[PDB]
């Protein structure tokens, strides 16, 4: 019904553990936007709305509109996005797939982020290819996923990530081919 007009996309962050499940929600705060703000990483409530544009990106989920965390009625998706975090040093792992399986189950466009590019052992395009093995093809290749090869440790690609996000946030309406 017409009892909603503000639409904060619930960009659920997922992927494998140790690749930065919760650490990226910290890393993301210690990149910009929130420093003293009681959100994202505390205890009362989880995650937050990041200010790349104007807080239009609620990472993970918000109570009432859970997409990739839990599907209450499934159809909580309007034009939401999922982030799939894969360490370039580790790649696709057990729970990483389960995050993919949840994503493809709905068949939502992904925002992959290959972390640990701070590591000289980073193999981004390698672990990136494992995603396309679960049929997650980057838009650099012509599939349906925006990958980012970032390092949440050197705090490089977290900045580049929100850039790709805002790109999507701007094209959100009709832009994809045009
Ligand atoms: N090298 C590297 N390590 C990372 C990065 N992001 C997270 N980590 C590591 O991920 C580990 C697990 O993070 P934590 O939030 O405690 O665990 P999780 O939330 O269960 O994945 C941490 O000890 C970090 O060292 C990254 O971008 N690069």
């Amino acid at each position: 019904g017409s009892h909603m007009v503000e639409r904060p996309p619930v960009v659920t962050i997922m992927g494998h553990v140790d690749h930065g499940k919760t650490t990226l929600l910290d890393a993301i705060r210690h990149s910009k936007v929130t420093e003293q703000e009681a959100g994202g990483i505390t205890q009362h409530i989880g995650a937050y709305q990041v200010t790349v544009n104007d807080k239009k990106i609620t990472f993970l989920d918000t109570p009432g509109h859970e997409a990739f965390t839990t599907m209450r009625a499934r159809g909580a998706q309007v034009t939401d996005i999922v982030i799939l975090v894969v360490a370039a040093d580790d790649g696709v792992m057990p729970q990483t797939v389960e995050a993919i399986n949840h994503a493809k189950a709905a068949n939502v466009p992904i925002i992959v982020a290959i972390n640990k590019m701070d590591k000289p052992e980073a193999n981004p395009d390698r672990v990136m290819q494992e995603l396309m093995e679960y049929n997650l093809v980057p838009e650099e290749w012509g599939g349906d996923t925006i990958f980012c090869k970032l390092s949440a440790k050197t705090k490089e690609g977290l900045d580049h990530l929100l850039e790709m996000i805002l790109l999507v946030s701007e094209m959100e309406e009709l832009k994809a081919n045009p």
